[PDB]
Protein backbone atom coordinates (compact mmCIF):
# COMPACT_ATOMS: atom_id res chain seq x y z
CA UNK A 1 0.00 0.00 0.00
CA UNK A 2 2.79 2.61 0.75
CA UNK A 3 3.81 4.42 -1.97
CA UNK A 4 7.79 4.32 -1.79
CA UNK A 5 7.22 0.73 -2.81
CA UNK A 6 4.86 1.26 -6.10
CA UNK A 7 7.34 4.20 -7.00
CA UNK A 8 10.26 1.33 -6.41
CA UNK A 9 8.09 -1.43 -8.46
CA UNK A 10 7.33 1.07 -11.39
CA UNK A 11 10.88 2.11 -11.69
CA UNK A 12 12.04 -1.39 -11.43
CA UNK A 13 9.53 -2.84 -14.35
CA UNK A 14 10.54 0.17 -16.81
CA UNK A 15 14.38 -0.71 -16.48
CA UNK A 16 13.98 -4.51 -16.66
CA UNK A 17 10.99 -6.24 -16.97
CA UNK A 18 9.41 -7.40 -20.57
CA UNK A 19 6.64 -9.18 -21.50
CA UNK A 20 7.90 -12.59 -23.37
CA UNK A 21 6.30 -15.51 -24.85
CA UNK A 22 7.74 -19.22 -25.26
CA UNK A 23 5.78 -22.21 -27.04
CA UNK A 24 3.85 -22.50 -23.56
CA UNK A 25 2.72 -19.18 -23.33
CA UNK A 26 3.08 -15.22 -22.10
CA UNK A 27 4.97 -14.39 -18.99
CA UNK A 28 6.47 -10.99 -17.52
CA UNK A 29 10.03 -11.72 -17.12
CA UNK A 30 12.97 -9.98 -15.20
CA UNK A 31 15.92 -9.06 -16.04
CA UNK A 32 18.42 -9.24 -12.99
CA UNK A 33 21.74 -8.31 -14.65
CA UNK A 34 23.91 -8.50 -17.73
CA UNK A 35 22.14 -10.59 -20.22
CA UNK A 36 20.68 -12.93 -17.14
CA UNK A 37 17.16 -12.83 -16.87
CA UNK A 38 14.26 -15.20 -14.59
CA UNK A 39 11.57 -16.66 -16.01
CA UNK A 40 8.71 -19.32 -13.60
CA UNK A 41 10.32 -22.61 -14.71
CA UNK A 42 6.63 -23.62 -16.36
CA UNK A 43 7.33 -20.85 -19.23
CA UNK A 44 9.65 -23.63 -20.34
CA UNK A 45 11.57 -21.42 -22.42
CA UNK A 46 13.68 -23.04 -25.43
CA UNK A 47 16.17 -21.80 -27.72
CA UNK A 48 14.83 -18.90 -29.11
CA UNK A 49 12.21 -16.54 -27.35
CA UNK A 50 9.90 -13.42 -28.23
CA UNK A 51 10.86 -10.61 -25.87
CA UNK A 52 8.47 -7.56 -26.60
CA UNK A 53 7.62 -9.09 -29.74
CA UNK A 54 11.00 -9.73 -31.20
CA UNK A 55 13.04 -13.25 -31.60
CA UNK A 56 15.31 -13.17 -28.92
CA UNK A 57 18.37 -16.40 -28.67
CA UNK A 58 18.22 -18.39 -25.21
CA UNK A 59 22.29 -18.81 -24.93
CA UNK A 60 22.17 -20.42 -21.42
CA UNK A 61 19.22 -21.84 -19.33
CA UNK A 62 19.56 -23.00 -15.82
CA UNK A 63 16.44 -24.72 -14.07
CA UNK A 64 16.64 -24.04 -10.09
CA UNK A 65 16.69 -26.30 -8.01
CA UNK A 66 17.94 -27.21 -4.27
CA UNK A 67 20.60 -29.26 -3.11
CA UNK A 68 18.70 -32.66 -3.06
CA UNK A 69 16.97 -31.83 -6.27
CA UNK A 70 13.89 -30.67 -5.29
CA UNK A 71 11.58 -27.75 -7.34
CA UNK A 72 12.31 -24.09 -7.01
CA UNK A 73 10.25 -23.26 -10.22
CA UNK A 74 12.54 -20.35 -11.60
CA UNK A 75 14.38 -20.81 -14.94
CA UNK A 76 17.28 -18.23 -15.59
CA UNK A 77 18.08 -17.80 -19.12
CA UNK A 78 21.16 -16.25 -20.67
CA UNK A 79 19.99 -13.60 -23.57
CA UNK A 80 21.52 -13.30 -26.73
CA UNK A 81 21.19 -9.42 -26.65
CA UNK A 82 23.55 -6.68 -26.71
CA UNK A 83 21.32 -4.25 -24.36
CA UNK A 84 22.53 -5.08 -20.68
CA UNK A 85 20.16 -4.95 -17.73
CA UNK A 86 20.49 -2.73 -14.65
CA UNK A 87 22.50 -5.17 -12.24
CA UNK A 88 19.62 -5.40 -9.31
CA UNK A 89 21.73 -8.17 -7.20
CA UNK A 90 21.75 -5.88 -4.66
CA UNK A 91 18.00 -6.00 -4.06
CA UNK A 92 17.67 -9.66 -3.70
CA UNK A 93 18.15 -11.11 -0.25
CA UNK A 94 20.45 -14.13 1.11
CA UNK A 95 17.19 -15.99 2.51
CA UNK A 96 13.62 -15.88 1.89
CA UNK A 97 12.21 -12.80 2.42
CA UNK A 98 8.91 -11.86 4.57
CA UNK A 99 7.07 -8.35 4.59
CA UNK A 100 3.77 -6.76 5.52
CA UNK A 101 2.81 -4.77 2.65
CA UNK A 102 3.74 -5.94 -1.37
CA UNK A 103 3.59 -5.05 -4.70
CA UNK A 104 3.09 -7.49 -7.37
CA UNK A 105 3.63 -6.18 -10.72
CA UNK A 106 2.61 -7.66 -14.18
CA UNK A 107 3.70 -6.40 -17.40
CA UNK A 108 2.07 -8.99 -20.09
CA UNK A 109 -1.16 -8.20 -23.39
CA UNK A 110 -3.68 -8.94 -20.71
CA UNK A 111 -2.26 -7.10 -17.87
CA UNK A 112 0.19 -4.56 -19.53
CA UNK A 113 1.54 -2.41 -16.58
CA UNK A 114 -0.69 -3.08 -13.37
CA UNK A 115 0.59 -3.22 -9.87
CA UNK A 116 -1.32 -5.03 -7.22
CA UNK A 117 -1.15 -4.57 -3.56
CA UNK A 118 -1.21 -7.96 -2.35
CA UNK A 119 -0.34 -6.90 1.49
CA UNK A 120 1.47 -9.60 3.80
CA UNK A 121 3.98 -11.78 2.47
CA UNK A 122 4.84 -14.95 4.07
CA UNK A 123 7.38 -17.72 3.61
CA UNK A 124 4.61 -20.83 3.34
CA UNK A 125 7.76 -22.95 2.35
CA UNK A 126 6.73 -26.26 0.92
CA UNK A 127 3.83 -26.70 -1.50
CA UNK A 128 3.01 -29.31 -3.96
CA UNK A 129 2.54 -27.09 -6.70
CA UNK A 130 0.45 -28.32 -9.80
CA UNK A 131 2.04 -31.84 -8.81
CA UNK A 132 5.14 -30.99 -8.81
CA UNK A 133 6.75 -31.01 -5.21
CA UNK A 134 8.07 -27.25 -4.52
CA UNK A 135 9.93 -25.43 -1.76
CA UNK A 136 10.97 -21.74 -0.91
CA UNK A 137 7.27 -20.40 -1.61
CA UNK A 138 5.87 -17.03 -1.03
CA UNK A 139 2.29 -16.83 -0.01
CA UNK A 140 -0.08 -13.88 -0.33
CA UNK A 141 -3.65 -13.31 -0.27
CA UNK A 142 -4.95 -11.32 -3.48
CA UNK A 143 -7.86 -12.58 -5.85
CA UNK A 144 -5.52 -14.55 -8.31
CA UNK A 145 -5.75 -14.68 -12.22
CA UNK A 146 -3.91 -16.63 -15.35
CA UNK A 147 -1.63 -14.88 -17.00
CA UNK A 148 -0.19 -13.27 -13.89
CA UNK A 149 2.81 -15.57 -13.82
CA UNK A 150 6.18 -13.97 -13.93
CA UNK A 151 4.88 -10.88 -12.13
CA UNK A 152 7.25 -9.22 -9.73
CA UNK A 153 6.65 -9.34 -6.23
CA UNK A 154 8.62 -6.37 -4.58
CA UNK A 155 8.88 -3.85 -1.89
CA UNK A 156 10.83 -0.61 -1.18
CA UNK A 157 13.88 -1.69 -2.07
CA UNK A 158 13.07 -5.25 -1.74
CA UNK A 159 12.68 -7.80 -5.01
CA UNK A 160 11.25 -10.70 -2.97
CA UNK A 161 10.10 -13.30 -5.96
CA UNK A 162 8.49 -14.37 -8.81
CA UNK A 163 5.03 -15.14 -9.52
CA UNK A 164 4.44 -18.51 -10.31
CA UNK A 165 1.22 -20.01 -8.78
CA UNK A 166 -1.92 -20.13 -7.04
CA UNK A 167 -5.33 -20.70 -6.41
CA UNK A 168 -8.65 -18.62 -5.90
CA UNK A 169 -7.78 -16.12 -3.97
CA UNK A 170 -4.04 -17.43 -2.92
CA UNK A 171 -0.48 -16.46 -4.34
CA UNK A 172 2.68 -18.14 -4.42
CA UNK A 173 6.26 -16.93 -5.68
CA UNK A 174 9.23 -18.56 -5.61
CA UNK A 175 11.83 -16.82 -3.84
CA UNK A 176 14.10 -14.87 -5.74
CA UNK A 177 17.90 -15.38 -3.78
CA UNK A 178 20.87 -13.61 -4.44
CA UNK A 179 22.72 -16.78 -4.44
CA UNK A 180 21.24 -18.21 -7.05
CA UNK A 181 23.43 -16.26 -9.35
CA UNK A 182 26.28 -17.75 -8.17
CA UNK A 183 27.61 -20.47 -10.34
CA UNK A 184 28.09 -21.55 -7.06
CA UNK B 1 4.65 8.71 -8.77
CA UNK B 2 4.30 7.08 -5.01
CA UNK B 3 2.08 9.28 -3.36
CA UNK B 4 -0.33 9.03 -6.40
CA UNK B 5 -0.14 5.31 -5.75
CA UNK B 6 -0.42 5.84 -2.06
CA UNK B 7 -3.53 8.32 -2.24
CA UNK B 8 -5.53 5.62 -5.17
CA UNK B 9 -5.29 2.45 -2.86
CA UNK B 10 -6.65 4.21 0.66
CA UNK B 11 -9.15 5.58 -1.85
CA UNK B 12 -10.14 2.13 -3.22
CA UNK B 13 -10.52 0.53 -0.25
CA UNK B 14 -12.72 3.22 0.93
CA UNK B 15 -15.15 4.30 -1.95
CA UNK B 16 -15.34 1.77 -4.87
CA UNK B 17 -16.92 -1.35 -5.58
CA UNK B 18 -17.84 -3.39 -8.33
CA UNK B 19 -20.81 -3.43 -10.64
CA UNK B 20 -22.39 -5.24 -12.66
CA UNK B 21 -25.06 -4.00 -15.49
CA UNK B 22 -26.49 -5.80 -18.85
CA UNK B 23 -23.58 -3.53 -20.44
CA UNK B 24 -20.54 -5.13 -18.24
CA UNK B 25 -18.37 -4.90 -14.90
CA UNK B 26 -17.53 -1.90 -13.98
CA UNK B 27 -15.35 -0.05 -11.40
CA UNK B 28 -17.76 2.34 -9.25
CA UNK B 29 -16.85 5.59 -6.96
CA UNK B 30 -19.09 6.70 -4.35
CA UNK B 31 -18.61 10.21 -3.69
CA UNK B 32 -21.22 11.35 -0.32
CA UNK B 33 -23.80 9.95 1.32
CA UNK B 34 -25.43 7.06 -0.86
CA UNK B 35 -24.58 9.03 -4.22
CA UNK B 36 -22.19 7.11 -6.62
CA UNK B 37 -20.68 7.74 -10.39
CA UNK B 38 -20.76 5.03 -13.51
CA UNK B 39 -19.41 6.11 -17.05
CA UNK B 40 -22.96 6.86 -19.06
CA UNK B 41 -22.33 4.03 -21.06
CA UNK B 42 -23.10 1.63 -17.93
CA UNK B 43 -26.80 2.16 -18.64
CA UNK B 44 -27.83 1.57 -14.93
CA UNK B 45 -31.33 -0.26 -14.36
CA UNK B 46 -33.68 0.01 -11.53
CA UNK B 47 -31.24 -1.83 -9.61
CA UNK B 48 -27.82 -2.68 -10.33
CA UNK B 49 -25.58 -6.05 -8.34
CA UNK B 50 -23.04 -4.15 -6.36
CA UNK B 51 -20.36 -6.41 -5.33
CA UNK B 52 -22.36 -9.47 -6.13
CA UNK B 53 -25.44 -7.85 -4.15
CA UNK B 54 -28.74 -6.29 -5.75
CA UNK B 55 -29.02 -2.83 -4.64
CA UNK B 56 -31.83 -0.84 -5.42
CA UNK B 57 -31.15 2.63 -7.76
CA UNK B 58 -33.69 5.28 -6.16
CA UNK B 59 -32.18 7.91 -8.70
CA UNK B 60 -29.99 8.12 -11.75
CA UNK B 61 -28.70 11.67 -13.40
CA UNK B 62 -27.36 11.43 -17.20
CA UNK B 63 -24.62 14.42 -16.83
CA UNK B 64 -24.94 16.92 -19.74
CA UNK B 65 -23.53 20.33 -19.69
CA UNK B 66 -25.49 23.80 -20.23
CA UNK B 67 -26.10 23.21 -23.81
CA UNK B 68 -26.38 19.60 -23.90
CA UNK B 69 -23.63 18.25 -24.40
CA UNK B 70 -22.79 14.35 -23.51
CA UNK B 71 -20.02 14.84 -20.13
CA UNK B 72 -20.32 10.55 -20.34
CA UNK B 73 -21.22 10.48 -16.55
CA UNK B 74 -24.24 8.82 -15.04
CA UNK B 75 -24.96 9.79 -10.85
CA UNK B 76 -26.98 7.29 -9.10
CA UNK B 77 -28.18 7.46 -5.43
CA UNK B 78 -28.28 4.08 -3.72
CA UNK B 79 -30.87 2.64 -1.72
CA UNK B 80 -28.44 1.88 0.91
CA UNK B 81 -27.76 2.54 4.89
CA UNK B 82 -24.05 2.83 4.73
CA UNK B 83 -22.95 5.81 3.42
CA UNK B 84 -20.32 6.64 1.50
CA UNK B 85 -16.95 8.68 3.02
CA UNK B 86 -17.38 12.07 1.77
CA UNK B 87 -14.82 12.78 -0.76
CA UNK B 88 -15.79 16.23 -2.51
CA UNK B 89 -13.35 17.85 -0.92
CA UNK B 90 -10.38 15.73 -3.48
CA UNK B 91 -12.55 17.09 -6.81
CA UNK B 92 -11.66 20.06 -8.55
CA UNK B 93 -13.80 22.88 -9.85
CA UNK B 94 -12.16 22.50 -13.39
CA UNK B 95 -10.55 19.93 -15.67
CA UNK B 96 -7.22 19.31 -14.12
CA UNK B 97 -3.77 18.43 -15.67
CA UNK B 98 -1.00 16.40 -13.82
CA UNK B 99 2.17 15.06 -14.47
CA UNK B 100 2.28 11.92 -13.13
CA UNK B 101 -1.81 9.97 -12.40
CA UNK B 102 -2.86 6.43 -11.61
CA UNK B 103 -5.76 5.02 -12.74
CA UNK B 104 -7.56 2.56 -10.30
CA UNK B 105 -9.61 -0.45 -11.67
CA UNK B 106 -11.46 -2.83 -9.18
CA UNK B 107 -13.29 -6.04 -11.38
CA UNK B 108 -13.59 -9.33 -11.59
CA UNK B 109 -11.15 -9.29 -14.72
CA UNK B 110 -8.99 -6.02 -13.25
CA UNK B 111 -9.24 -7.03 -9.18
CA UNK B 112 -7.47 -4.38 -7.37
CA UNK B 113 -5.01 -3.11 -10.32
CA UNK B 114 -3.09 0.14 -10.25
CA UNK B 115 -1.73 1.75 -13.67
CA UNK B 116 0.71 4.73 -14.00
CA UNK B 117 -0.81 6.23 -17.14
CA UNK B 118 1.99 9.52 -17.03
CA UNK B 119 0.32 12.53 -18.03
CA UNK B 120 -3.32 14.09 -17.97
CA UNK B 121 -3.96 16.23 -20.30
CA UNK B 122 -7.40 18.20 -20.91
CA UNK B 123 -8.40 17.31 -24.26
CA UNK B 124 -12.04 18.82 -24.20
CA UNK B 125 -14.04 17.99 -27.17
CA UNK B 126 -14.26 14.25 -28.55
CA UNK B 127 -16.44 12.28 -30.35
CA UNK B 128 -16.51 9.32 -28.27
CA UNK B 129 -18.59 6.27 -29.47
CA UNK B 130 -20.35 8.34 -31.76
CA UNK B 131 -21.50 10.45 -29.51
CA UNK B 132 -20.57 14.17 -29.13
CA UNK B 133 -19.24 14.82 -25.68
CA UNK B 134 -17.07 16.70 -23.52
CA UNK B 135 -14.49 17.25 -20.71
CA UNK B 136 -12.17 14.38 -21.65
CA UNK B 137 -9.06 13.96 -19.99
CA UNK B 138 -6.35 11.65 -22.28
CA UNK B 139 -3.46 9.64 -21.19
CA UNK B 140 -1.36 7.42 -23.21
CA UNK B 141 -1.14 3.72 -22.19
CA UNK B 142 -2.53 0.25 -23.00
CA UNK B 143 -5.97 0.29 -23.06
CA UNK B 144 -8.15 -2.60 -22.81
CA UNK B 145 -11.85 -3.42 -22.49
CA UNK B 146 -13.62 -3.91 -18.90
CA UNK B 147 -11.66 -0.47 -17.25
CA UNK B 148 -14.64 1.84 -17.55
CA UNK B 149 -15.09 3.41 -14.13
CA UNK B 150 -11.63 3.38 -13.58
CA UNK B 151 -10.81 5.86 -11.15
CA UNK B 152 -7.87 8.23 -12.50
CA UNK B 153 -5.94 10.05 -9.47
CA UNK B 154 -2.95 12.02 -8.68
CA UNK B 155 -1.43 13.24 -5.27
CA UNK B 156 -4.34 14.56 -3.32
CA UNK B 157 -6.66 14.76 -6.38
CA UNK B 158 -9.55 12.47 -7.67
CA UNK B 159 -9.38 13.49 -11.20
CA UNK B 160 -11.85 11.42 -13.48
CA UNK B 161 -13.81 8.02 -14.31
CA UNK B 162 -12.38 6.18 -17.36
CA UNK B 163 -15.04 5.91 -20.25
CA UNK B 164 -12.99 4.88 -23.42
CA UNK B 165 -10.52 5.02 -25.60
CA UNK B 166 -8.58 2.69 -28.18
CA UNK B 167 -5.22 1.12 -29.13
CA UNK B 168 -2.66 2.97 -26.61
CA UNK B 169 -4.85 6.10 -25.52
CA UNK B 170 -7.57 6.52 -22.26
CA UNK B 171 -9.88 9.12 -21.81
CA UNK B 172 -11.58 10.18 -18.65
CA UNK B 173 -14.54 11.90 -18.13
CA UNK B 174 -13.46 14.58 -15.65
CA UNK B 175 -14.89 14.61 -12.11
CA UNK B 176 -16.16 18.17 -11.34
CA UNK B 177 -16.96 19.24 -7.95
CA UNK B 178 -20.28 21.10 -8.67
CA UNK B 179 -22.04 18.33 -10.02
CA UNK B 180 -22.81 16.71 -6.75
CA UNK B 181 -24.31 20.51 -6.42
C1 LIG C 1 0.52 -18.68 -13.98
C2 LIG C 1 0.79 -19.44 -15.29
C3 LIG C 1 0.13 -18.76 -16.47
O1 LIG C 1 -1.07 -18.55 -16.48
O2 LIG C 1 0.95 -18.36 -17.61
C4 LIG C 1 0.43 -18.38 -18.94
C5 LIG C 1 0.65 -19.74 -19.55
C6 LIG C 1 -0.48 -19.46 -13.13
C7 LIG C 1 -1.05 -18.59 -12.00
C8 LIG C 1 -2.16 -19.27 -11.17
C9 LIG C 1 -3.41 -19.69 -11.95
C10 LIG C 1 -4.59 -19.44 -11.01
N1 LIG C 1 -3.98 -18.54 -10.05
C11 LIG C 1 -2.73 -18.37 -10.11
O3 LIG C 1 -2.08 -17.61 -9.41
N2 LIG C 1 0.26 -20.60 -12.56
C12 LIG C 1 -0.13 -21.88 -12.76
O4 LIG C 1 -1.15 -22.15 -13.40
C13 LIG C 1 0.73 -22.96 -12.16
C14 LIG C 1 -0.14 -24.10 -11.60
C15 LIG C 1 -0.95 -23.70 -10.39
O5 LIG C 1 -0.84 -22.60 -9.86
C16 LIG C 1 -1.94 -24.69 -9.83
N3 LIG C 1 -2.24 -24.29 -8.45
C17 LIG C 1 -1.90 -25.07 -7.42
O6 LIG C 1 -1.36 -26.16 -7.54
C18 LIG C 1 -2.19 -24.56 -6.05
C19 LIG C 1 -2.03 -25.24 -4.84
C20 LIG C 1 -2.41 -24.30 -3.91
C21 LIG C 1 -2.45 -24.49 -2.42
O7 LIG C 1 -2.75 -23.14 -4.51
N4 LIG C 1 -2.61 -23.28 -5.82
C22 LIG C 1 -3.20 -24.75 -10.70
C23 LIG C 1 -4.14 -25.85 -10.21
C24 LIG C 1 -3.92 -23.42 -10.88
C25 LIG C 1 1.67 -23.51 -13.24
C26 LIG C 1 2.63 -24.55 -12.69
C27 LIG C 1 3.56 -24.19 -11.71
C28 LIG C 1 4.43 -25.14 -11.20
C29 LIG C 1 4.39 -26.45 -11.67
F1 LIG C 1 5.24 -27.36 -11.17
C30 LIG C 1 3.46 -26.82 -12.64
C31 LIG C 1 2.58 -25.87 -13.16
C1 LIG D 1 -15.17 0.70 -21.19
C2 LIG D 1 -16.63 0.22 -21.23
C3 LIG D 1 -16.81 -1.24 -21.57
O1 LIG D 1 -17.94 -1.70 -21.62
O2 LIG D 1 -15.68 -2.12 -21.86
C4 LIG D 1 -15.38 -2.43 -23.22
C5 LIG D 1 -16.43 -3.34 -23.84
C6 LIG D 1 -14.61 0.96 -22.60
C7 LIG D 1 -13.12 1.31 -22.52
C8 LIG D 1 -12.45 1.37 -23.90
C9 LIG D 1 -12.50 0.04 -24.66
C10 LIG D 1 -11.17 -0.07 -25.41
N1 LIG D 1 -10.39 0.96 -24.71
C11 LIG D 1 -10.98 1.65 -23.84
O3 LIG D 1 -10.43 2.41 -23.05
N2 LIG D 1 -15.34 2.09 -23.20
C12 LIG D 1 -15.99 1.95 -24.36
O4 LIG D 1 -16.00 0.88 -24.97
C13 LIG D 1 -16.71 3.16 -24.89
C14 LIG D 1 -16.58 3.23 -26.42
C15 LIG D 1 -15.16 3.57 -26.86
O5 LIG D 1 -14.28 3.79 -26.03
C16 LIG D 1 -14.83 3.64 -28.33
N3 LIG D 1 -13.64 4.47 -28.52
C17 LIG D 1 -13.70 5.66 -29.13
O6 LIG D 1 -14.73 6.12 -29.61
C18 LIG D 1 -12.45 6.45 -29.25
C19 LIG D 1 -12.31 7.65 -29.96
C20 LIG D 1 -10.98 7.97 -29.75
C21 LIG D 1 -10.30 9.19 -30.31
O7 LIG D 1 -10.38 7.06 -28.97
N4 LIG D 1 -11.27 6.12 -28.65
C22 LIG D 1 -14.59 2.23 -28.92
C23 LIG D 1 -14.35 2.27 -30.43
C24 LIG D 1 -13.49 1.41 -28.24
C25 LIG D 1 -18.18 3.10 -24.46
C26 LIG D 1 -19.02 4.25 -24.97
C27 LIG D 1 -18.80 5.56 -24.55
C28 LIG D 1 -19.61 6.59 -25.03
C29 LIG D 1 -20.63 6.32 -25.93
F1 LIG D 1 -21.40 7.34 -26.38
C30 LIG D 1 -20.86 5.02 -26.35
C31 LIG D 1 -20.06 3.98 -25.87
CL1 LIG E 1 -34.91 1.33 -4.57
MG1 LIG F 1 8.56 -21.75 -32.73
MG1 LIG G 1 6.48 13.81 -17.82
Amino acid sequence: MKGPAFEFAVAMMKRNASTVKTEYGEFTMLGIYDRWAVLPRHAKPGPTILMNDQEVGVLDAKELVDKDGTNLELTLLKLNRNEKFRDIRGFLAREEVEVNEAVLAINTSKFPNMYIPVGQVTDYGFLNLGGTPTKRMLVYNFPTRAGQCGGVLMSTGKVLGIHVGGNGHQGFSAALLRHYFNEE
